[PDB]
């Protein structure tokens, strides 16, 4: 209560109950005054596969989606190496500590003071009526480390658009524009501060394993089928074979590998490649109202050893990396690789095709021939493993409302929910300047600029699956490197940056098939 | 109460039950000081079919009257095409968060 | 009861309570005899794509099942612009007035 | 029940008691089969005065709302000469002894059967959600004399036109389609009957009474006024007069008459008129839509002696006019004239103007003038009498829904309803004829022709009010004529043909103003 007493205190911990796992985490934000007070559409210009059609909003908005926010790189070894699988159950969200402050310029001079009397806004959007931005992978969420300080980024959205001459962004009859003040916020002065609770909806465990055997080698090796098949037409006669004595391919089986498709593979050595100034052309695509789109990340279909694909599977950076690009004879070192080679035992690689299939009819004149099969898509009876989840990725995304979805999980791995959490959105309330004596019913041009900033926190309780597993021999973990280094991994440098090594997917302890 | 703490929060929405619609509607003002604090007759000159003999005042005053105050483009749409007939019933009006500054 | 009373009465209309809407509609027909009170198998000829086997039935069948039977123009404007959503849920059937009649 | 017994009984009479006065009547009606059992549009030609757009539909309608349906000669006698109100309070309708008939014709010769399990099917709209043709003065009611048997018109009703190139009957989006099978009927076999009641809602009741006074008369002739005027300004002085002294047109009086407006004025005598093939021409007319309309009745402003107006009052005819047209050397003596001459005392007539006016400002150089006003409106402080309601007159008529309305009297006579009696529906259901073995899936063309028929009754509970006046001296009475006449009056021809001969009004009784 006051402006003398504070609303709140610094949680950040972990807690390892059982198999219930709670996670606290604060960080400091700080919130500008977007658009001048205003919504402005924003649309693109002239025909391409890039055109547009939005509205930029003067709010802001919390994102703590990504994983490492929540975990440290310590807890988050001492879950994956213990542990065959996480889901959420429930969150904590608080705002405590606010603080406005007003700026003035004279000359060219900035001076702030702190305005105890101004407001912010916020609100959480429960039943998703706004349009959802969230699990698109954006920027702007917590950062890694406790002790940086971020800021919030900017709310917006983009809609349909429509056919005009020369013009596709040309906005449509159905084209929708939202008032986020036409929503009942709630607003805060520096005493007050807000709260709310979410319970995550039953979804299915994330596997933290990787498999101990491949489809094509489920049986035992030391007894043959009793199933007959033809091997040899020759001899005017037809000859059965038994399927047995230790040759595999010929196995009956009752599974078959995963979908996917071929996606171009890019060695790793940068001589061997041909020199393409741009992997545009070259991409895996999907075309939605007659505009093209790469395809990424595909199916998690593992490349070559050795190789990799144009946005096939995620990449990060450092925070070394500012800027869009960066080149290096080799991967750079940046740039933090991801690898599905776990699911190779399961899912189907891409550097080739799916399998065969028969080409033509035969007779005693012509002779059999088979093509090559290089995309496959759902068939009964075939099992996959979906993408895994690091540290550094996306916890969730909302499954879009539909007549219809097939096994709804994000491409870019996640748990996909009909009813995610919810949006949290916040703005500066606007102060006017002062206003001229003779009335104008014009609207108020000038206001006084000022910006706001206080600390937040998120407490999730997540659930886990105990791992029972009677293997005698050792087991591969996550362990940190063996070198002696300049830097200690995972941790600041003399400049005080904070750097993370290298990813860490969940996939170590392994289970049967 | 206080300094520190805020006296209301935002209400803007519209909620459609039954034969009843309740509109709330919020917004943000800025008042001067008019005729520096001072009552001041206005009159016109002359003769003419414009004459006039009035007062200003160093008062301000709140007009809500105008229909589109209280309803949204979408919300109208939804009343005039399902719908014979609206009158009013009643109303509550609130001001809060009152900040005062010197200039 | 009896030839002389009749054994029902005629409802069509359309009720909207809350998030149920009721339809009633009705119909006169009038039913043939078909096949002369005989089955008989019915097929093509030769072979192609069309080629079938089966058999016709002295018997005639209620069909209910196309949409406008069950809805107005003016209903069916009223239910699309204002609602996301329609699935049924109950049905009632009726067969009343029945007179014969000889050639 | 059953085929066997019937339905109902016979009721027609009136019971007198007290205050309240209770009417029964009961006709025997036949109702075709209209349209083949088909809805059809209806529409004029090209542009004129004279444009429509409407639908002719399959049903037919009970109106009882003429008077003489409920009343008899000497009922009505009984009832005009002694009471000064009346006014409707409850209905109650019946339909019974239904019966079917089919129509067979082979060569040329008609053979008619009766069918014992075909259907009628009726309804009451009591929302008054179709459109509501009563009280428009159609023909196709219960017939005056209860020994007649009449013939169910049929229902339809006409809808906004619009602007086509040459054409105004063109439709318009807003044009209403009713079907009224989209309403809840009942079908009746030849046991079963139908019932319902009805309930009015207050109405002031209609005045039985001609005025005892007028109103520039309403003074003591004895005493003279305390009220000055200036009557002469001559002698470049003002000089102030007493009004009194037995000059009435000078007194001051606190009310003035009704409004009204000039109507062209034709003599009975023929030979005095002037010569037009048609009195369009010269009628009072207002216009709607573009197009001009006859304004017809106006309000009760009576003509002069021996003159009358064109459909400015209403008229009736006999039973022995058939056709379109009556003509004669003077009003011929099938046409049944009513006049409102009773009301001459309050209302204004309809020979001339309302009054004068000032024309100009005055000095000494120039004389005052004045000028005449023909057509007057309703004014502060004014009355008048409402048209007077006949033995062969509409009883009601629909207020129309409309955001204002004033004084909402018929202008044709009678009780203005916000809630009307409900309209009354029937239809004959249709028989398919014998359908092809083959399955066809067009329409049904063609049905057995069959007609019905049965009884109706109308009771109406009818509030009057008692006459108490203190005047000395015998009054006006309604009797019979005192000649001998070939034919009684009231009564049937040697051929069987009722007649009536002369309209009956209701005022006889005085009052004093």
């Amino acid at each position: 209560d006051g402006v003398g007493q504070s609303s709140g205190n610094w949680h950040c911990d972990s807690v390892w109950m059982g198999d219930r796992v709670l996670t606290k985490s604060t960080r400091t934000w700080s919130l500008p005054t977007y658009n001048n007070h205003l919504y402005k559409q924003i649309n693109g210009s002239g025909t391409g596969d890039a055109v547009y059609f939005g509205y930029s909003t003067p709010w802001g908005y919390f994102d703590f989606n990504r994983f490492h926010c929540h975990f440290s790189p310590r807890d988050w070894q001492r879950l994956v190496n213990n542990h065959w699988g996480i889901r959420p159950r429930r969150l904590n969200f608080k705002l405590f500590n606010i603080q406005v402050k007003e700026v003035t310029t004279t000359d060219g001079t900035k001076t702030i003071a702190n305005n105890l009397t101004s407001t912010v806004q916020v609100f959480a959007d429960t039943e998703h009526q706004l349009p959802y931005i969230l699990g698109s992978a954006h920027e702007g969420c917590m950062p890694p480390f406790p002790a940086d300080v971020f800021m919030l980024p900017q709310y917006g959205y983009l809609t349909l658009n429509g056919p005009g001459s020369n013009n596709n962004n040309l906005s449509t009859p159905s084209s929708a524009f939202y008032c986020l003040e036409y929503f009942p916020s709630q607003m805060l002065r520096t005493g007050n501060n807000f709260v709310f609770t979410y319970e995550f909806e039953k979804v299915p465990f994330h596997s933290m394993f990787m498999h101990n055997q491949a489809l094509d080698r489920l049986m035992n090796p030391l007894v043959d089928q009793y199933l007959w098949y033809l091997d040899a037409t020759s001899g005017n006669n037809l000859t059965f074979r038994k399927a047995g004595a230790k040759n595999f391919p010929e196995y009956f089986r009752n599974w078959i590998p995963g979908p996917g498709c071929r996606n171009q593979q890019w060695n790793k050595v940068g001589t061997k490649n041909n020199p393409q100034t741009g992997t545009w052309a070259s991409a895996n695509k999907w075309r939605l109202q007659g505009r093209l789109n790469k395809y990424a990340p595909g199916q998690p279909n593992a490349p070559a050893e050795g190789f990799l694909t144009n946005a096939g599977d995620l990449a990060f950076a450092n925070a070394k990396a500012t800027g869009a690009t960066t080149a290096a004879g080799t991967v750079p070192a940046d740039i933090l690789l991801t690898s599905e080679s776990e699911t190779t035992t399961t899912n189907m690689m891409s550097n080739n095709g799916w399998g065969a299939i028969a080409s033509n009819n035969q007779n005693a004149s012509v002779a059999p021939t088979v093509q090559y099969e290089d995309s496959a898509h759902v068939l009964p009876g075939m099992v996959w493993q979906d993408r895994d989840i690091y540290l550094q990725g996306p916890i969730w995304a909302k499954i879009p409302e539909t007549d219809g979805h097939f096994h709804p999980s994000p491409l870019m791995g996640g748990f996909g929910l009909k009813n995610p959490p919810p949006q949290i959105l916040i703005k500066n309330t606007p102060v006017p300047a002062d206003p001229p004596t003779q009335f104008s019913s014009q609207k108020i041009n000038s206001f006084i600029t000022q910006y706001s900033t206080g600390q937040m926190t998120v407490e999730i309780e997540w659930e886990l699956r105990k791992e029972n597993s009677k293997r005698w021999n050792p087991e591969i973990q996550y362990t940190a490197n063996f070198n002696n280094s300049a830097n200690a991994q995972f941790s600041v440098n003399n400049n005080g940056l904070y750097i993370e090594d290298r990813t860490i997917g969940t996939r170590y302890l392994t289970h049967t098939l």
